[PDB]
């Protein structure tokens, strides 16, 4: 369940309407980590599996955890592999329907990408969900260039890194609940305001 190429496999001749890139947490495994695939199930669930494409941001990304401490909260090269699969969704599925989502430090990946997107692109994204923002505090909850109107935001009280710090503590690790319900919820109406039904 944890790793997820939809995107990288799919064939460019039956392009899916909607295409959802998610970077996941520190030290998670394969590419969608412990919220990825619950949001995923979701998604399927709402535009059926052929209606949509799960794509995790694997790679170059490695979720190191000690890249939340450099500069943009994560490092060059996972920036560039996710700016990447934007490139592509953008190339294999012009007509597609995008939508994003990171946890922790992959929070702080999807805002910069999303902030270093070529416009055009940038535009397609009709909804971001980001869990634990490690840069929350520093971009006053927004994500650079990006409306407020197709974000969302999840910080739970007490969660540190919320709050500008890179302290973990326990309520950094119980976005369950969100990941099963709200996020996915977010994620529909975002794609259904653009697409109609």
């Amino acid at each position: 369940e944890t790793t997820r190429d939809d995107l990288i496999n799919g064939n460019s001749a039956s392009c899916a309407d909607v295409i959802f890139i998610y970077a996941r947490g520190s030290t998670e495994t394969g590419n969608l980590g412990t919220l990825g695939p619950s949001i995923a199930s979701n998604l399927e669930s709402a535009f059926g599996k052929d209606g949509v494409w799960i794509q995790g941001v694997g790679g170059a990304y490695r979720a190191t955890l000690g890249d939340n401490a450099l500069p943009r909260g994560t490092s060059s090269a996972a920036i560039r592999e996710m700016l990447g699969l934007f490139q592509q969704a953008n190339t294999k599925c012009p007509d597609a329907t995008l939508i994003a989502g990171g946890y922790s430090q992959g929070a702080a990946l999807a805002a910069a990408s999303i902030e270093d997107l070529d416009s055009a692109i940038r535009d397609k994204i009709a909804g971001t969900v980001l869990f634990g923002y490690t840069k929350n505090l520093q971009n006053r909850g927004r994500i650079p260039n990006y409306p407020a109107d197709r974000t969302k935001v999840f910080c739970k009280t007490g969660d540190l890194v919320c709050t500008g710090s890179l302290i973990v503590a326990a309520p950094h690790l119980a976005y369950g609940p969100d990941a099963r319900g709200p996020a996915p919820e977010f994620l529909i109406e975002k794609v259904r305001a653009v697409r109609g039904s």
